[PDB]
């Protein structure tokens, strides 16, 4: 009645997510993402990904969520900001980001700075994600 | 006196982990990996990734484990067994592996196959990990 185990193994890549519109947000000029394994999307759990790319110059600045986090870094390279300490990011890296931690990720390079993120969730719609700054002065 | 939040922030890559070393089973002759996010080496939680290769020729049999699984492929070709029914994978492929689905990864090209693999576990050695047959004869 409802798919589970095997029948739920799938393979995405970005062919197969053609028909879905890049999301992207006004205030992040140059940051856009797909979702490829998300609950909202296949019925997956447990597991979430999407693919994302950040334009040269393009800013994802200081904010944290309570869940941990990869990133999988496929080409170009950027900057990592962990809660204030710098740490360059490139292709054949991957990145651990604890629970509750402040960062942020930029593109100071020349390329795209594209990557996928994962989190423990079933989908993206369940992080709750906060600025950092948590105060207006 | 426990590092926590942005404390726990770290970037590897393959170079990072060049003194570990690979990890390989008499068993399966052909299938190696290293360990870059995982409880066991960095105290990390919530997520837990390695990296493997199957050299050509090399099969990571029929089995199945608890929690869901993703597999990010970085090169080469393979084929994926769901539990019967067989499908391609590629470089700028993701899986999704249900928990408890039986599964499989064959590589017959003649390049490396090499992925990412992600649970949401803490380690790598908390997955219980069982062979699909569960039968003699
Ligand atoms: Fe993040
Ligand atoms: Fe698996």
């Amino acid at each position: 009645l409802v798919p589970r185990g095997s029948h739920m193994i799938f393979v995405k890549n970005l062919a197969s997510v053609l028909s879905q519109e890049w999301s992207s947000t006004e205030k992040y000029p140059g940051v856009r993402w797909k979702f490829l394994i998300d609950a909202d999307f296949d019925g997956s759990s447990g597991l979430s990904l999407g693919f994302a790319e950040i334009a040269p110059g393009g800013d994802l600045t200081l904010h944290y969520h309570s869940p941990a986090e990869i990133y999988v870094v496929t080409n170009g390279k950027g900057i990592l900001n962990k809660s204030g300490k710098l740490e360059t990011i490139k292709k054949g890296d991957v990145v651990y980001i604890a629970g509750n931690a402040e960062h942020a990720l930029k593109n100071n390079g020349k390329e795209t700075l594209e990557f996928y993120w994962i989190f423990p969730t079933d989908r993206f719609s369940e992080v709750e994600y906060f600025p950092a700054k948590q105060k207006s002065g």
